């Protein structure tokens, strides 16, 4: 059974919710964003309407072969009605095709889904800016002030100085990147940029990034691993076992590793800058850990919660101890009583 989070009060809707079977009362299903956790339960037999951004309608229809009928996709930034109620699809800074949904209640209310998403300050001059938001369903991933991570843009300048460094001393080095879903494309994208190679990786990889509309794709990835120095694999064969056997593969082209995982946040956040990371190195192998985050530091979140100002916030992440409900209430309290709204 659907749990309350995923219920938007006073419509008929949902929201990740494709887990629970017929939900009593639905009449539109959205989809925020193409992650496992949010999609379960889609398949090419769904029959109600789904609603998602263009990018998510494209993985829908490729990847779990859901009919074209019952996908509708909407542009974002665009008042759009839906079942009789306007709605806004936003950027979430998350991964690919991620979105942000505005709801305008037929009684006057307004609520934000964040989905999941990363806080910017780009966000401040969105549509948000133009109305009051009466409740927020936030993406509470990483809220306590233990959660600090670098942005974006120093993980990526960390990350190409470090290939073009290695590759330049020893040409026949090849770089690995770990992947499980979509998102983090940059870390493979940017390195395989300074090097002047395309990425090279499985039909069913390529497959998913040719959704993505990424502008000039075709000029940065391929199937052909022979022509490629930069090779994306799964995230469970980033190990010194799996990057042996893959580089005995490569037929004695390459003689060293340089493999990344993009995690999230590790406690190595806790007492290392990023531009003191260091890998781990076994012989003719360095696996590197970096934080890349597509989710909100403690800090980002903060302060998009203290601009916008919501009378309510209902967490949709962490939800399950009374430990992490309780902190998370805490923190909420704690910014109101800052910010004096
Ligand atoms: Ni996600």
């Amino acid at each position: 059974t659907c749990p309350f989070y995923k219920k938007i009060p006073g419509t008929g809707f949902t929201v990740d919710a494709f887990q629970y079977g017929v939900v009593e009362g639905c009449t539109a299903y959205f989809l925020t964003h193409f992650h496992s956790d949010h999609y379960a339960g889609l398949s090419k037999h769904f029959t109600f309407p789904v609603y998602c951004s263009e990018i998510t309608g494209n993985l829908l229809k490729n990847k779990l072969h859901v009919q074209e009928q019952y996908i509708h996709p909407l542009p974002l930034d665009t008042e759009c009605i839906v079942n009789g109620v306007k709605v806004v699809l936003l950027d979430a800074n998350h991964c690919p095709g991620a979105v942000m949904i505005l709801f305008y209640l037929p009684n006057g209310t307004v609520i934000l889904h964040t989905g999941d998403f990363r806080a910017d300050p780009s966000m401040e001059r969105s549509l948000l800016a133009d109305q009051k938001v009466h409740m927020l369903y936030l993406d509470t991933t990483y809220c306590s002030p233990e959660y600090t991570f670098p942005s974006q843009q120093e993980v990526i300048r960390f990350a190409i100085n470090t290939a073009f460094e290695a590759v330049t001393l020893n040409p026949h080095a090849l770089v690995v990147c770990g992947t499980y879903s979509i998102g983090k494309e940059k870390v493979f994208l940017a390195i395989a940029d300074v090097l002047g190679s395309k990425v090279g990786m499985s039909q069913e990889k390529y497959k998913t990034l040719q959704c993505l509309n990424i502008p000039e794709i075709n000029s940065l990835i391929t199937t052909d691993m022979c022509s490629s120095l930069v090779h994306l694999l799964p995230m469970m064969q980033i190990n010194f076992k799996g990057l042996q056997s893959h580089l005995k593969k490569c037929g004695g082209k390459y003689n060293q590793i340089l493999a990344f995982r993009p995690t999230g946040w590790t406690h190595s956040n806790k007492f290392t800058r990023i531009a003191d990371v260091i890998p781990q190195t076994k012989g003719n192998i360095s696996i590197y850990g970096i934080p890349y985050s597509e989710h909100s530091s403690y800090l980002e979140m903060k302060r998009f919660v203290q601009w916008l100002k919501p009378q309510k916030i209902i967490p949709t992440v962490n939800v399950g101890t009374w430990k992490s409900r309780s902190t998370m209430e805490k923190y909420f309290r704690e910014w109101k009583l800052e910010a004096g709204y």
